[PDB]
């Protein structure tokens, strides 16, 4: 895992997400493990639903992966 990274799209087109809530998704998600239970920590730490972090983890992954420019 390299120290820090830029490559970030956006998962949403009318929710508020931003560069501080993506880095404790994936904090916790490396730590435990992504289950329903992670993503309720994170939804009530984020303002938001288990639903809404687990769609934002798999964007985070795909992002790191292909990425690309659409």
């Amino acid at each position: 895992s390299h120290m820090k990274n830029v490559i970030k799209k956006k998962g949403e087109i009318i929710i508020l997400w931003t560069r501080n809530d993506d880095r404790v998704i994936l904090l916790e998600c490396q730590k435990r493990g992504p289950s329903s239970k992670t993503f309720a920590y994170l939804a009530a730490k984020l303002d938001k639903n288990p639903n809404q972090v687990s769609e934002r983890f798999q964007q985070l992954m795909k992002l790191f992966e292909k990425s690309k420019c659409r």
